[PDB]
């Protein structure tokens, strides 16, 4: 069974070796490639194939492709599986439960809802850019069952429903492809900024359509979900790295199980101090955001235009990841955010 932070045991995702490295290895026929977006292993392949296709850009920094910035959502896929957050929370199907199909990722899961596109649409953008080489096969995606679903099931449908999402992931992969023609080395800060801009665009394009799924969870776990999504917008503006090491550091500090009535951070007794602390912090970003009418995020983005501000903001993120109990509003003030007051 998948471990929340360790994956299969060493940090790499559960069933890492079973996922495809190249499009050749995916199931299909001679004119089609078949992917089930609602299956863990196929989603893992959507990540792994891009990781193998982009390996050459990050090779001189570290072994085993661990400097690649595509690890972020790859590691979070393992975490949503390991913690039961991809399973059907309604009780209407056995999708994702141990007595049903444990690989199945539920349509009604809020986590699956927000994380689907950074797998699938990003995969299409990579293909279009030529990350995979030329590919004559047609991609066929398993279809959702809900009518008027937020989950798109083809290249054209995804393009039409989420055009900005497709475009921003494309910008990232097009920038990587340009390194082969300019005969230049990779600008890490610029590449990271490009990938973050796609992730953020995806989150923002999915927030309203995935919102109703929040109601399938109790109020404590549900507020964590909001806490997380809002916090991510703040973390992205800092250009914090989404490589292997940093991603492992984040999921280690995330709760290992779904929350329930009774859980109040930082006094959750089956979690270490680093997890309890991260939960307080996530809610701290939500509170600043909420009390300011979202205006703190706008200020934060403007301040994060400066590379020196971004470096200082990443230092605060490292303190937080180490378990240091910093007050978010007080730190944001120190970096020049006017901090709101409750009325």
């Amino acid at each position: 069974v998948a471990h929340p932070s360790l994956g299969r045991g060493d940090g790499f995702p559960f069933l890492w070796d079973n996922a495809a490295s190249t499009l050749d290895q995916l199931n299909g026929t001679d004119t089609t490639i078949i992917l089930n977006g609602f299956n863990y292993l196929d989603r893992l392949s959507m990540f792994k194939t891009v990781l193998e296709g982009t390996r050459k850009y990050f090779d001189s920094f570290a072994p085993n492709n661990t400097a690649n910035i595509y690890w972020g959502f790859t590691i979070y896929l393992n975490w949503i599986l390991a913690t039961g957050r991809s399973a059907d929370p309604t009780g209407h199907t056995t999708c994702g439960l141990a007595h049903g199909d444990p690989m199945c990722l539920a349509e009604e899961s809020w986590w699956n809802c927000i994380k689907y596109n950074p797998a699938a649409i990003a995969f299409f953008a990579a293909k279009k850019a030529g990350i995979f080489g030329d590919v004559t096969k047609t991609i066929v995606l398993a279809k959702p069952k809900e009518a008027n679903s937020p989950y798109c099931s083809s290249e054209e449908e995804c393009q039409a429903a989420y055009p900005d999402v497709m475009a921003t992931y494309l910008d990232y992969f097009e920038y990587l492809m340009s390194l082969e023609k300019t005969g230049e080395s990779i600008d890490m800060d610029k590449a990271q900024q490009l990938l973050w801009k796609a992730h953020v665009t995806s989150m923002e394009n999915s927030i309203a359509v995935c919102k109703p799924r929040l109601k399938n969870y109790n109020i404590i776990e549900r507020q964590l979900d909001r806490d997380y999504l809002i916090s991510l917008l703040y973390f992205a503006a800092t250009n914090f790295p989404t490589n292997f090491i940093e991603s492992i550091k984040f999921v280690a500090d995330m709760p290992h199980r779904q929350l329930r009535f009774g859980d109040i951070a930082p006094f959750i007794p089956d979690m270490d101090m680093k997890k309890n602390n991260l939960l307080v912090v996530l809610h701290g970003f939500y509170t600043v955001h909420s009390l300011s009418g979202g205006s703190s995020l706008t200020h934060w983005r403007n301040l994060m235009e400066s590379p020196v501000s971004r470096e200082m903001a990443r230092d605060m993120v490292n303190l937080i990841l180490a378990g240091t109990p910093v007050e978010v509003q007080v730190e944001l003030a120190k970096l020049g955010i006017p901090t709101p007051v409750d009325y």
